[PDB]
């Protein structure tokens, strides 16, 4: 089970219990839903979201793609997620909103079913204070499902339905035996991971993917100005999977998956095999961010207290 | 709001406002669920379901294909949908089985969330039981490819893009979309399979990245039984514009003819005959007027 | 030049010199129009239109799928066909309707200047294939079942590069790689005595393709319609191809490699014949797809 | 009708009356016509044809397209093209030249036609925005129809979509592409908006916009970042502002898409900018962009 | 190491140790060879090679292809096959004919090296059957049929099918299932496939697929057998749901499917169908059906 | 017959005649082989090998693709390389390095048969301007084969277009991808100027040319502005200049595509510059470039 604790149910807070709904609601037999992936970390200044505006803002705009009307202002969203932190004594913690089409009918147009019903429910997330997994780095697998079409599933949106393309091709992934899988898109050149961005390095260079038909990461924003920050050149371009195979590093950004290194894709090594030095930098520098401890990086903080 | 009564709940009935889930169920954040569409219509010898076999075995099959484990077997199922019917004593109605991911954990994987939730659910549909015709609108969404999304299954997240495509429609001024593959050929309705009619014979469209429709399916041997021609093939927007006759087919929709599709009219521009004799004779096959047919039955009582 | 003579304009028929519209026609500037290709063959008992029906029916459907709206009714085209035939007394001659939107305005939409205008004009009447480079256009992208002006500037494209490349004719294959038809004929191809069409597809349904099927069927040939790849054509037995223009046309080579014995093959020589029997009033059970004209 | 007046054919004006062709002329049948759009503005100097050298330079590279050969000089169809507006004594105009393959025959091989006939016409010439509806005819891929060129074929597609959107009750169409990425209007490339930073859309199978190039320049100069991006819809959907470029459509800012409004649902600050500055410029307003015009008088 | 011993090497038998060829052979550069696979069977009236004739009309025909140019008659290379059985002793056994650009020049275009050089090697050949094999459908797509000739088998073809068979193996599968760009099912690395559905046989399409010819006898022999068979494109979950699914191919014979992408095709073993169909083409090959004769060549 | 002399062969040289392989390999009936194309030029000061390094990396790459075992490490290989050019007393000359699965066994998985067997071997090596036409097959899909790797089986599709391109009068193909946008020639990669700007083509399903990132190089160097974009056949019928990249085809202008010419019909100003500067560079006048050079004595 998932240890949420009290979570907002369109407009008011309430145990875990009673943050149910219909069988009947029109997302559980649909697919029409809208969702966020939003990360709380814990600084010496107390619990920050990270860039909470980038993510509600993304919010509001994937419900526009499914004509879907959220009955709330954006800033009364924004303060139920400092709240569902706040009321349940959170540090470091996921938060998860979803705005919902409801039980009203069940027609395949949602339209009818308008307003959606919002909820904001946020569990601990374990922090990580080793290092063995990130340096070996993470395996993927290209998958045998190719990412949508920007005509048959709305790529740039959260929206739940999209996820059993997710959903197919990180089981096919785990089933191979690796950690996450890379899809392709259908004309065969590389997409995203199920749920992350991806980027390489190659003679110095810094790539990240184009954004195709991929989710516009928030992680993979935040990844590039850090880097150029630094000092790296960052081309953004498409790419193939042996661009990959030959790449000196590969890495994927997300906001659970913050930023990942790749050691191996198809069985077949990134570089060195391990992580490599720009990726675990990247990886250092974003971490460092998101904790509070980069006041070039301030602006992208909301501390709860 | 819609008037269910009493919904099948994981082995037991329950009323209608005690049948709910977590908002942290996986298949409300991720599209996880599978489900069905089965029509029950009211004979000379009380209600009777139409291919319930047909339908529950492609239930199971739609769960086949995320890998998802359905806790009951097709029998206990069968009975249970036979139960919501006589339970809240319908006549003619709609059953909606649906088996989705719980709360067990929100990782894109739905493996660790198995096994899934089952409920069963029906409600007062076909009251009362054209001839103007169906006007279609071709969608600017595309009916997604074989290896994007599973189309032989009635996977819940698939129906985000028959959702888009029908408000499309709807939004344009016509009754329903008509989507195309990612190739441009015609695949199917947004929730109806397509049929055509050209000098006396009847083409069927291939199932290509469409569902096999089980009113497909029975439309195609009513033709055949009536002595018409009929033919499965690959069509384009342009074949059907000139064809003497346009229909979809579906659960919901029954035999539904079309008679306009992008604002061209189809043939004489209302329903045609052929169309309109195979809706007859498949509305008097499922309210058991047709003995040859009876074998698709199931009467609850 | 060509000869044409009396040409049928909106209702009468006129002088070549003045069968002329404005410059200013929405049809030159936006390939907005629809013809059709039919023939006239001489037989015994005279000229015979060669199932003048289904090409008026193609004519009207190709002009719905524009929206065009065509201000005669299909009866009185068909004896406008007849009569262009004879008024300029012709026996064996191509037949041309077009009908095109005219100059009322230029907007890109068409509909404004409904309805279109229209004419008939007519006049006296192994192959080497290569792949073209262009392909034919996918069924969301251009009306293929339909025969609209503009369509053909993709046939222009592929024949223009077939000639300049040594050949008689192009094949263009569809945007997934598959053999579609030839710029302006459809194709067919034979292996073990079985005589495979083509699908459809993004194809024009050739009425020489449904003829063609017919007498191939009531010869005693098995007649299969398959979806078809370039090498499955080069290792064909045979490889031919059909239009109103082209008749049945064998091919004995394609793309440099010859097919089969690399010339004409048996099977079309013998489907070509026949055809020709049928068009010319020979074979009393195909009498009815003609149309005397005297 | 239109009312042109003096057309010029093939290196002499003629009455609109006698502006005809033969019913037999292969572009009346196969599309094979290549054709311009072109613009002429009233300044305070007389009228002023707007990239008059970009226009007439396009116009010969469709015809090469086509393997079309034009029986004239650029420099004499320049003449042409600005004695049309002196001769009809028009002030803010719409120019339109027109090659197209005649009636020699009708092979669909259009190479014996050559050389083609060759005239040119004209005729006397925002803040709720333009609604879009995404088209459910794809434009064509770059080796179906050369989507670079103006050619009469081509248009098909345009005006098949053009008619869906009105239909739909929109002001016009967006056209995909066969990949299902955005491509560009019936007649109209695109640009977006987001975060202060404007997208436009990468040439793809889409006409190289001589709008759309005035105002990548003009864009610059104000001192906004310009990004050459493929974009998908739902990027439309989510952008601060959408507009489009075009001769007949200058900058129209874009309000809605597929019922869906675009930022605050009204034109944006940006697209009206852009708007404004390349009205000043085609109107002789801006003299860093007088090198754009071509004064008739 | 394979033991083929005596190899036919354009007109003449040599050890297999003799079967060389120059490194700057166009084909070991450029993928520029064809090959067939044939398979020989014991039988009471000794060995039999099977549907030879069609094995080497496809032999020539890919070459065409390639427009490579074969310096011997068919009947000679026919003549060569069943002698490499004979010379070498075999009984049961795999031939492998092979007709390569050899090292005239190494410019792209392989006209300038005709003729082709030809060669002729060959050697010898219950619960896992009935257990079925296992697929996982690939990443890799087969080769649209304006990119690769699909219904030759041209070497370069093959790399295809070595990425696709060894990812399969990898993620620990026993074949691959290739889809086509599309997203449709094609065939396997090295195999045509089929499946059943309500008493059904449902062959797939030739689409970008090689033409297999134990695709063609498993046909014949399903309608002979009175079955119903619909030729037709089929997606993987049309697969999944199947009462059955199979494989066909020279080496595969018929090869039942009980699991793909771990998802259990019907019963999760090999079914009666599949099995049906694989008993008479074992009897067919084995000269144990008569009325199928006319697809063996008595090497005696 | 080639004329190559020596020829190393998986760590020792041997004459020609005894270079050869089982015709059991793996890689004449799979296509299962990488290879590579350096060029060794004459200059004031001998021999010099270009961009050796570039070309060694990108032969193990092409390996790792195929998940193919070269039993060799990078240094060794190159002494190879640059020891065949010293012991046959090449000047300037064409080398090819080639590693192919053997036969171990004729499974299709190649597996098995590692480590594969290596050889290098190497032999003695406009104005006009090429003439292109666009081929009937299209470059194979990045998920299709490999297109970033030399291997062997890619060919197939390389020479099919060769020889159809050659057939109808050409020089060269020009292939397409399978969407309809250029790819590259059989084995040159694509470039085309226009308004002063150079256009080099994305990389998309290509093989990242070698010579093409040196072109780039010089290009910018010498002041001219370099764009890296996706293109039609219809960009470069209307460009003011096309041309080619490759080891054997160095820079090599393009006059003419599917029998339209490319700006004035002949080779243009840019590309023969460009291809003059390359040639300065390869030859070691430019000390610029000499890092790029490997001199075997
Ligand atoms: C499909 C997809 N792609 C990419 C991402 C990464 O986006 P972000 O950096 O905004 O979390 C996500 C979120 N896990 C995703 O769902
Ligand atoms: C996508 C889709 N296609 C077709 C159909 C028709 O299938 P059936 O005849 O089995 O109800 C449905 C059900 N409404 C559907 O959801
Ligand atoms: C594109 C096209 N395809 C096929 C054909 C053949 O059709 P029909 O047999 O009806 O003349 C034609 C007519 N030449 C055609 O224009
Ligand atoms: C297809 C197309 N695309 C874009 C445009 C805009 O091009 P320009 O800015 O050069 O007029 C046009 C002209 N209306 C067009 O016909
Ligand atoms: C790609 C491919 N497909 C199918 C087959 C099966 O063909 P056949 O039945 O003729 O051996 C083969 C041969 N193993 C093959 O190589
Ligand atoms: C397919 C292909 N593309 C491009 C090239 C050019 O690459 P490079 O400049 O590295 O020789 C080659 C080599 N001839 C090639 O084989």
């Amino acid at each position: 089970q998932i240890k949420a604790g009290l979570i907002w149910m369109n407009g008011a807070f309430v145990p875990q219990e009673e943050a149910k709904t219909s069988v009947l609601s029109h997302a559980l037999h649909y697919g029409t839903s809208v969702f966020e992936g939003i990360r709380a970390y814990e600084t010496a200044k107390g619990p920050a979201i990270f860039r909470l505006k980038e993510h509600v803002k993304r919010f509001y705009n994937s419900a526009k793609v499914l004509r879907m009307e959220i009955p709330f202002a954006p800033e009364e969203l924004e303060e139920a997620i400092k709240e569902v932190v706040r009321r349940n004594g959170y540090r470091s913690c996921y938060i998860r909103p979803l705005a919902w089409m409801g039980a009203k009918a069940l027609g395949v147009n949602p339209l009818p079913n308008n307003p959606a019903e919002v909820m904001v429910a946020a569990w601990e997330w374990g922090a990580y204070l080793g290092e063995e997994a990130v340096r070996k780095g993470a395996r993927l697998i290209t998958s045998s499902w190719a990412r949508f079409p920007a005509n048959v599933m709305p790529g740039k949106a959260k929206v739940g339905g999209n996820y059993v393309n997710s959903a197919l091709a990180k089981m096919e992934a785990v089933a191979a035996g690796a950690d996450e899988a890379l899809l392709l898109d259908e004309e065969g050149y590389v997409a995203e991971g199920s749920g992350e961005n991806l980027f390489f390095v190659r003679d110095g260079v810094i790539y990240a993917l184009e954004h195709s038909v991929n989710l516009e990461g928030i992680t993979r924003d935040s990844v590039i100005r850090i880097a150029k920050d630094l000092g790296y050149e960052v081309q953004v371009v498409r790419a193939t999977r042996d661009q990959l195979y030959m790449a000196d590093e590969v890495f994927m950004t997300g906001t659970a998956a913050e930023v990942t290194p790749v050691s191996m894709i198809d069985w077949r090594p990134i570089g060195k095999g391990t992580a490599g030095p720009v990726a675990l930098r990247l990886r250092e520098v974003y971490l460092e961010a998101v904790t509070g401890r980069r006041p070039e990086y301030e602006g992208w903080l909301t501390y709860v207290n």
